[PDB]
């Protein structure tokens, strides 16, 4: 087995086409099903897998109630293959409120965070053993991205925040080899705010577009030289912006460097990519809540500031259901290097009052050169049938 | 690991020998079970996987009811091990309303169909990763096989239908390689309408028995050219014709070249296969409802227009238990190439109203050079003791 | 891989070592657990697993009322790793409601009858695939071991009688290379009788302890000659009889060659195996009933007509506990062939009329050349905990 | 594959790190999970497993009842990937109400202890086989470690104990090759009562940390040459005692040499293991009950008789909640040889009287030389939200 290397082009696409959904809500009302949240997909060299926190807990039990909360000791992080659920025979792979993971051609990375809040531990597992850990530098939560990192020629980044999620906090990128951590570089750039980093690779290094929490509304961008370990960062220039909170389209301003100071604070996790001067990227149909899905590539979103003219809009999941996180995977081809991304789809408090606790199911697309319809391809559980 | 050719003789079989069974409806009444329909068998060169269509729901479970609808965005493509019950642990292959499946010899590919009605999606997923998808090309139910697809040396094809289901539609041959598809053949010949095929590697190329849903009782056959890509049509000339409703066997006709316009709206999914002059074929007990499944020989069934001396017929479901689709899959032996086929046994709705649910359980059977005696293995469920 | 010869000599045992037990009832209590009867182990190469015959029902489940019927369209074969419960993940191997499986080094066969008493079908899958089958030759019951069968240098060689149970029937041995027929051998010798057989490699041949169902208590014994496909058979010497009905030890009788007219009607399947000219063998403790289980070695019970000297005796089930059939099985260590068995722990009807189901346990030991102690180890359900 | 040899260094630990937790009692309320106590993980070169002695029952399941007994024919050894909890597709791997397992670079060795108190049988499983079997030589609950057994070059060891647990009893260490006993040594040196080691590789030797349910709350030490077969014992030199129950540090004594007889009698099986002069060591943090856990290094607490100064503690479970048995598991890295230990979190009964029955999670930690925060990781049930 060799080390990844991603040193492929990137895959042309003209939109995405529909890969997964593992219907885990409907599923929770007539079998055992984990309670999770902060899902995503990450792939070996052969095949995918699913990953979620979860609440130590599955959903039609009493321990399910106020499953609201973040940050429990029982929360663990699950990994199956891709499309089977999180039945009761998942593989709970280390104690984690936070985590990433990723495959370097060899061996999985995990990286998992629990702990007190101002003093919590991330643990490297590598290859089935604890390789490393390193503690709160911030006393503020120490956290990293929900989504997969990146490993290029056997060295894995992966971005970490400790400090304010309102306020200026101390951002810091993490390279690690088989599990040992070789060097830690602060974040650098026009970014004020980092949070929940969605990497791919970039081939020769490693580019991220995240969620700030405090100022923008527009979503950062980190880029991460994998051969000296600089690191610099800005914002996407699409005037068409990513998070939510944000403004309406018409009022809704990025300037490529700058947080916009646009229904700024708070945020979701979710994802975009560059093809050129053009930008690929999803965002929730609602401009406050998370709700609905939308792909579409943004001409010029990349390159031009406030770039607004988009084209091949996709409806993942329509307005009337719930949605959440979404996040960036990379699977290689033949000759090229694809992306794909999950939809996390929320059901459950504080949105839906008449159950008492809080999960999710997952909706995978990936990019394609070929030609593709329409849908909408939401959660599907009623909310009514379920065990409260 | 080489590609197929199943460049060997087909098996000279003297009937069926049972092989599979898993009691999906009996099990569904004491443990969470998949509610599905639309199963298949397909096997890689090692074993026999089992596939359906989950309605992203186990039986016993609130959204159960009124699974009957063919089409919702939660029906994922299920994929075990053959025999292995579709319990909570049951990879979801992809999302798919509709699909096919088969092994290149190398790896798996699932063609996965799903969205809205009027603007369906395939994706073509080929060794863990979507390489290739189309979008619907008479925005009228894009659809295909519902069992498995045929590979020859690393070229794999499916037939897929886009239109009316009463009426003249517009059927589409697609070759694939590693996933991707390098050409589309349109149908040709005299079948005038192509639905379900059930389609067997016979060296050099692929025959196909399919559904005429429009004007023909009698089965259409799609010949597919794997050298130069293309198609041939006509129907089984068996004058015992393969489809339900049809016609009794004293008054039904085929003349190898035209639908027989005998009951020929609507059907069901079936097969038959050729060996020399002689037809094997199986088709359900009445000839107006999914009720029963028999096969038989019928002698100078491929050849001679009419002929209705059959011989070594097999009970496989007594007449007094619900059937359905049925399908037919190829096993490569050491000196020839065996065919074998699944029985699809719906249980629920329409037909059982005492329950608001519709799914299935199967019964597989495969070629033999042997003996065998008689019996009937149906799905076994006590309507009585399901939930509802 | 290579084909087993197992050309080592036997183990010198002093008794037998606890090995496995399931515990499959007491877990119906409190989960989806088959209902089974006719269990039996057998190993590939490198390990263990447990075989049984399923009806096609969990035990908590409306459809486990009257599964004290012994043949039913349902039954299929389970085959899981040793130890791990028959839980709704267990693939059903075939249909079956009479089987027998063995490795040949390289693959599994399984040996499968279904259908209608008076015309089974008899089907032999090897390698995952169907490549022969037999119809019934007697029209009464095609039936064959319920443990597992035997392979030499590739040629697997199986017992199988249609006929009557109580009077002479039709016993034959077929041998089997990759699943294809390619002779069998009409029983002879002095046996009368023969169901059930619990079979042995005894380099160069096999040989096989059965059941007389007619007019022994002595167990039949065949003796199958791989080389040249010749049958003998006898009864086993010992005066301590195996089979259950029998007579009290002071008043029965094994002259070695023919049945001994005492209780010899009806009978369980057991087994025993020589050493010189001694015999280790089980039994059930109860001379009327299947309740109980010993083993002991008998003093010149091979070789010595009526031979009653017992020595190294140990309880695996108490008499105030469940018992049923009990079968060989054999290992390959480094430098023997070791022999072990597992002995079905009946639960339910007809003996427990709480509940409306029958079902099993199993328990098994493995010879040994080192020490032990003593116990016993019954199914240890609570009958009144039951679902009924 | 070759032996494990263990030749590495100790990596050089800071501390531990989160590494597992299985939250088996929150979801034995909202699953079926087996009832299980004495835990503990052993690795294989690639990848850990989760042990436990099962009690033949689910939690929620009438036969859950007073399984607060040590001792039922019921009890069977589980064996799971580590994170996977013990759900029913569980293997179970031998008859056992007391285990040690082990991976020597080539297979799995399995210590299986069942039977009579009076009477036992330990059988020894090696590569999927029983290999061997020793009868009790006291006649008094032969009994072993209850944790991970060391295998160097091919030679595995294990500590066994026959006889009085609350007086003089008969340690013998045996040396086992592929299963079969090559070799026993009585206990030789100055430990007065050895139960429960915890034992771990030491280059060219094996170290076990004990528990004394006799005399002694200071833990004593088993020390066995695997050159020779010679054995030494100790207790640790450390003031700060291991065992519960123990005096408060301020009253608690060792000499390195005799029991303390400090509240000596009973115990708790635990660990420690030495780093130069000083002791890595875990324990409760009630010095009268099995409550809280917490772990430190003694200053000195190998060499240094009665030393008190510690230093990098770390609370793992903190004092308002249960805790049980811990013990040590060895971890072969790139460069060093890492410690892990795990920790048994008992719930139910004696302590909890709303259930009637006594099961447990864990949680697992590992080595690092890296830097951590805190926490506390308890079983996380609410005893109001269980089955009874
Ligand atoms: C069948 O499916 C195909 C493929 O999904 C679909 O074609 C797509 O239609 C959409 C909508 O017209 C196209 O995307 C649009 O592109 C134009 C630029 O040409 C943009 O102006 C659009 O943006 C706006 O309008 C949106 C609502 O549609 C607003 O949400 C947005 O804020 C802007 O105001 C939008 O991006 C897309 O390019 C095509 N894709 C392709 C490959 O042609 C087709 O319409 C479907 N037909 C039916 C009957 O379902
Ligand atoms: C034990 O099992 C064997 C094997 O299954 C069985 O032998 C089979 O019997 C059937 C029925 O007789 C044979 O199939 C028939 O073949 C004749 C031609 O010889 C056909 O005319 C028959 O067709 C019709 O009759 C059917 C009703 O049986 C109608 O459904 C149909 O529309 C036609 O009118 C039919 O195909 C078959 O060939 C043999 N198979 C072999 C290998 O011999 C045997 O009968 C069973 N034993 C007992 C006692 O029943
Ligand atoms: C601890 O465990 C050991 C090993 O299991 C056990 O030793 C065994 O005791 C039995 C019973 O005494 C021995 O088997 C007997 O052997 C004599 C010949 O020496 C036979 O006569 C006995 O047969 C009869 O008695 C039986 C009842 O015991 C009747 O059922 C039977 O019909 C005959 O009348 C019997 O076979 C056995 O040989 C030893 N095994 C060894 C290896 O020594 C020991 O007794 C146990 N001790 C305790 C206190 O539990
Ligand atoms: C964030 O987490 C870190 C790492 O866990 C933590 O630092 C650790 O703090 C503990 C407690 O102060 C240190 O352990 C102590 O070391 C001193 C020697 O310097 C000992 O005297 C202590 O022993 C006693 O005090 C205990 C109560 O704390 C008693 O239980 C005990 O009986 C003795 O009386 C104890 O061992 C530890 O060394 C550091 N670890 C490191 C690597 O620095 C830090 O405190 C946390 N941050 C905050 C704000 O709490
Ligand atoms: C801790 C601040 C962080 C970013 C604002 O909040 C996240 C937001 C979440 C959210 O907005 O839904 C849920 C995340 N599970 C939480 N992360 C952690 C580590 O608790
Ligand atoms: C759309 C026409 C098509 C063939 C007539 O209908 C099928 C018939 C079915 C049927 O006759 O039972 C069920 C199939 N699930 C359905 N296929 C789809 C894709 O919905
Ligand atoms: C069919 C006669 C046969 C031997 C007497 O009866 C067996 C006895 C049984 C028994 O005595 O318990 C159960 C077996 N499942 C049954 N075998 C079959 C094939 O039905
Ligand atoms: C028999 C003495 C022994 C060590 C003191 O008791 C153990 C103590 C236990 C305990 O203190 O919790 C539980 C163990 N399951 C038990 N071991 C056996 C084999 O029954
Ligand atoms: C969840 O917990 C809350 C707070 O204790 C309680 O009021 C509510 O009844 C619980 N819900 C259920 C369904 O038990
Ligand atoms: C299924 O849905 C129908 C329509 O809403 C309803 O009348 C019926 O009661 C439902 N069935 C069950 C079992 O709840
Ligand atoms: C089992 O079936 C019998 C016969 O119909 C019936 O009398 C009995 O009530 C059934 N048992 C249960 C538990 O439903
Ligand atoms: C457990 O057993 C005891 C003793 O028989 C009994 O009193 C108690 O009710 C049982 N518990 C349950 C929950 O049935
Ligand atoms: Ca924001
Ligand atoms: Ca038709
Ligand atoms: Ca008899
Ligand atoms: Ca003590």
């Amino acid at each position: 087995v060799e080390y990844r290397n991603w040193s492929k082009p990137q895959c042309q696409i003209t939109g995405f086409a529909p890969f997964s959904k593992d219907n885990s809500i409907r599923l929770s009302a007539g079998g055992d099903i984990w309670v999770t949240r902060e899902p995503y997909v990450s792939c070996d060299p052969g095949k995918c897998y699913q990953f979620a926190l979860g609440q130590g807990t599955t959903l039609d039990n009493k321990h399910s109630n106020d499953t609201v909360h973040d940050r429990i000791p029982h929360r663990t992080l699950l990994m199956n293959e891709l499309g089977v659920p999180f039945h009761l025979g998942t593989r709970q792979v280390c104690i984690a409120w936070s985590s990433s993971s990723c495959h370097d051609g060899k061996a999985w990375l995990h990286v998992c965070i629990t702990g007190d809040d101002k003093n919590a531990t991330a643990s490297f597992i590598y290859d089935g053993r604890l390789v490393d850990s390193i503690g709160s530098w911030s006393q503020n939560i120490l956290r990293t991205q929900e989504s997969e990192c990146v490993c290029i020629n056997g060295t894995c980044t992966v971005v970490m925040t400790d400090g304010s999620a309102s306020g200026r906090a101390d951002t810091r990128i993490l390279f690690i080899e088989e599990g040992k951590i070789v060097h830690i570089s602060p974040l650098s750039g026009s970014a004020q705010h980092i949070e929940e980093c969605s990497c791919y690779p970039r081939y020769p290094g490693v580019r991220c577009i995240c969620r700030d929490n405090w100022k923008g509304s527009n979503r950062p961008v980190v880029d991460i030289n994998m051969e000296d370990y600089s690191i610099d960062s800005s914002y996407v220039c699409s005037g068409l912006v990513g998070d939510t909170p944000r403004n309406d389209d018409s009022s809704s301003n990025s300037n490529c460097r700058n947080p916009n100071n646009e229904r700024g604070t708070q945020g979701v996790k979710g994802w975009a990519f560059d093809n050129g001067n053009d930008l690929w990227m999803g965002r929730t149909i609602s401009k406050e809540s998370r709700s609905g899905y939308e792909t579409f590539k943004v001409i010029g979103g990349w390159s031009t500031p406030n770039s607004k003219s988009q084209v091949n809009r996709q409806v993942i999941v329509d307005n009337n259901n719930w949605s959440g996180y979404s996040g960036i995977f990379s699977v290689e081809g033949k000759s090229c290097i694809n992306r794909c991304f999950y939809v996390e789809l929320i059901r459950g408090r504080p949105q839906e009052t008449r159950v008492w606790w809080t999960s999710n199911s997952i909706v995978v697309f990936c990019g394609t050169s070929g030609t593709y319809g329409t849908g909408s391809w939401p959660d599907g559980a009623n909310i009514n049938f379920m065990p409260i």
